[PDB]
C-alpha cells in the first residue's frame, strides 16, 4: 500500500490522475518527484518553473550549484537532488524538447530513468511547451516504466483526452 488517492489504473503498474503535479507532491510528499527538466536545470516554466517557485527557489539554488560542478545533463538523461519541501528526493530528467528541434526517439531514454525508483510521481514527459504529443508520451510511458508511475495532468481538457484515447 501506498498513499496516492484517486487516481485510474491504466496498467499493472501506471496510474493516472488530473492533478497539479506540485499539488500532489505537497499532499503526498512522496519518496520521489519526477521534473521535467533541461539540461542546465534553469527551472524557468512548465513543471520546472512551478515545482521550483512552490520550493522559494531552493530548487534553482540547488540546481545552479550542480551544473557548476558538473555541467550539463544530456537529453534524455537525469540526476537526482532534494525534493526540498515537496519530496524526499527529485529526479530531474530531460526528455526532448521538440521546440528545441530535440529528438522525439530519445522520449523512451528519458522515461527509462524511472526504473531506477521503485515508486514515482511524475509528469507526461516532452508533454506541455517541451512540445511532444502528450498521447505518444503516455504509451511512451507505458511501454517502457516498469516501476510504479503515478502520473499527473494538470490540465483537465487534456487528461480527459488521454483518457478517452488510451489503448
Ligand atoms: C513541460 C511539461 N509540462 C507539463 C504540464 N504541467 C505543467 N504544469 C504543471 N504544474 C503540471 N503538473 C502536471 N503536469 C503539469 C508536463 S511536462
Amino acid at each position: 500500500v501506498n498513499s496516492f488517492s484517486g487516481y485510474l489504473k491504466l496498467t499493472d503498474n501506471v496510474y493516472i490522475k488530473n492533478a497539479d503535479i506540485v499539488e500532489e507532491a505537497k499532499k503526498v510528499k512522496p519518496t520521489v518527484v519526477v521534473n521535467a527538466a533541461n539540461v542546465y536545470l534553469k527551472h524557468g516554466g512548465g513543471v520546472a518553473g512551478a515545482l521550483n517557485k512552490a520550493t522559494n527557489n531552493a530548487m534553482q539554488v540547488e540546481s545552479d550549484d550542480y551544473i557548476a560542478t558538473n555541467g550539463p545533463l544530456k537529453v534524455g538523461g537525469s540526476c537526482v537532488l532534494s525534493g526540498h519541501n515537496l519530496a524526499k528526493h527529485c529526479l530531474h530528467v530531460v526528455g526532448p524538447n521538440v521546440n528545441k528541434g530535440e529528438d522525439i526517439q530519445l522520449l523512451k531514454s528519458a522515461y527509462e530513468n524511472f526504473n531506477q525508483h521503485e515508486v514515482l510521481l511524475a509528469p507526461l514527459l516532452s508533454a506541455g511547451i517541451f512540445g511532444a504529443d502528450p498521447i505518444h508520451s503516455l504509451r511512451v510511458c507505458v511501454d517502457t516504466v516498469r516501476t510504479n508511475v503515478y502520473l499527473a495532468v494538470f490540465d483537465k481538457n487534456l487528461y480527459d483526452k488521454l483518457v478517452s484515447s488510451f489503448l
